[PDB]
């Protein structure tokens, strides 16, 4: 089924992080509690209209990918959509909206940048009790600019529609950055817990 494929993607993309679980917590797998498909017709039209535009500018190819997004503002994103106006220029690839192909990378951003102070009730970044929320998004990358080192962009590079952060000696894992909110749709809302290693 549809939700089994989302759970498998969530579980199989977990990696061992270099910070030893400082930001996201210590875990090898999750306890998937709920997977909800977000049905926001106004946001979907905004996304498909921009997707068609990008396809025409990238040899009839949208370069669409299913990627994870961690944020304490998931409730605002599912109702209002992604918003580049809230993006900070101080990020590695500048004022963009960041996505990961590894669920455990996006899990480090659920309670804030670098996990913030953790869950709101126990102030624990490795909290195994509090229910976390992650987004599994449809992202239009189009002509993606391949980059290894820090490149503080305000917008996509000329002639491009996104930035792909590739790992080097550098990033540990890949990341995908868009500079227009309408180039991503929050398709699935995942309610989960990080699980204590066995
Ligand atoms: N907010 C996120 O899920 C995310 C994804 C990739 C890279 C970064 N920095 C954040
Ligand atoms: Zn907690």
């Amino acid at each position: 089924k549809e939700f089994q494929s989302v759970e498998e993607e969530m579980q199989s993309t977990v990696r061992e992080h270099r910070d030893g679980g400082h930001a996201g917590g210590i875990f090898n797998r999750y306890n998937i509690l709920k997977i909800q498909k977000v049905c926001n017709k106004k946001l979907w039209e905004r996304y498909t209209h921009r997707r068609k535009e990008v396809s025409e500018e990238n040899h009839n190819h949208a370069n669409e990918r299913m990627l994870f997004h961690g944020s304490p503002f998931v409730n605002a994103i599912i109702h209002k959509g992604f918003d580049e106006r809230h993006a900070y220029i101080g990020g590695m690839f500048g004022a963009g909206i960041y996505f990961a192909e590894n669920s455990s990378k996006s899990n480090q951003y659920v309670y804030g940048i670098g996990g913030g102070t953790g869950c709101p009730v126990h102030k624990d970044r490795s909290c195994y009790i509090c229910h976390r929320q992650l987004l599994f998004c449809r992202v239009t990358l189009g002509k993606s600019f391949l980059q290894f080192s820090a490149m503080k962009m305000a917008h996509s590079p000329p002639g491009h529609h996104s930035v792909t952060g590739r790992p080097s000696v550098g990033l540990a894992l890949a990341e995908y950055v868009i500079y227009r909110g309408e180039q991503a749709y929050p398709e699935y809302l995942i309610t989960y817990q990080i699980m204590r290693p066995e």
